[PDB]
């Protein structure tokens, strides 16, 4: 399938233990989709201070679309040193890996795959 259906869990920044994919553009993003697919992909949400806080490159899941099933259509975007390599709508979250962390809530997504 193109799309598939997500819940991903929004966990708190201070929370966080791995606090990002990788070292390249490459392998964050290869890395995101596959935590995505494990279901092991966590979500933070952006606000003032959380980007410092985790480890570049940053995955950002971006709006694709204006949502199916209540399911936001999204797609991967990468940023490092302010190039980022991807072109989509606003950002939902920045992904992280999902370690049991215990989410604040849900974040439904159909992901562009």
């Amino acid at each position: 399938k193109t799309h598939v259906q997500l819940s991903l869990p929004v966990l708190q920044v201070r929370d966080v233990l791995v606090r990002g994919f990788g070292d390249s553009v490459e392998e964050v993003l290869s890395e995101a989709r596959q935590h995505l697919k494990d279901g092991t992909c966590g979500l933070v949400e952006v606000e003032k201070g959380v980007l410092p806080q985790l480890e570049q490159p940053y995955v950002f899941i971006k709006r694709s679309d204006a949502a199916p099933h209540g399911h936001v259509m999204v797609e991967l975007v990468a940023e490092l040193e302010g190039i980022q390599y991807g072109r989509s709508g606003e950002t939902l979250g920045v992904l992280v890996p999902h370690v049991g962390e215990i989410p604040v809530a849900y974040r439904k997504v159909l992901l562009r795959k």
